[PDB]
């Protein structure tokens, strides 16, 4: 709620890129208003990212742990790590990075 | 009510949809046995369309703007707004298409 907002805030990834808070600025209110949910709300923040290690073609067997991983995680790292994964087969965001965003964020939580 | 039934009828996105009809038909017992609410039977038969177009990746100013266009709607197109912007979200579906069909939504109301 106002929890996995504050969450999000915190994440490391999100302090990095001024436009994903530029994002959440923009986007919080229809959250509070009920027009759209977490998932979406993280969908919207972190399609406006910019800045990212970048590796393509990233090999088969690391993206599965990952995911065997994230399949595990508790409830807000598990939204983010699966938001985050978006950017990892769509724009080639490092898999360690978001190991990392993920690793975060199953802390904070 | 038996009034809300009749203008999710009206929407040709549920007319070009027999899945919704279908998921109407299986949805509504719940509803008249007072388990879910209308909200409700928006998102259940929605989810169930299969029938729309896909615009991939919408810059977030359309969607922010599509939101705040949405907040201030009357009831019925709110609801039915947010249940279709859901699958904007989770199936591209195409936000020009949405707007469409919450203008009809608008109207009917």
């Amino acid at each position: 709620n106002d929890l996995y907002i504050n969450w999000l805030k915190s994440l490391s990834f999100f302090q990095t890129n001024s436009s994903c808070a530029e994002a959440l600025v923009k986007v919080i209110p229809h959250y509070h208003n009920k027009l759209i949910d977490f998932s979406q709300v993280l969908q919207l923040v972190f399609s406006a990212s910019e800045k990212f290690p970048i590796q393509e073609n990233q090999p088969l067997p690391e993206q599965l742990m990952f995911l065997s991983n994230l399949e595990k995680q508790t409830p807000f790292a598990k939204a983010v790590g699966s938001s985050i994964y978006k950017l990892v087969t769509g724009k080639n965001l490092s898999l360690d990075f978001a190991s990392q965003i993920l690793k975060e964020a199953s802390i904070l939580e």
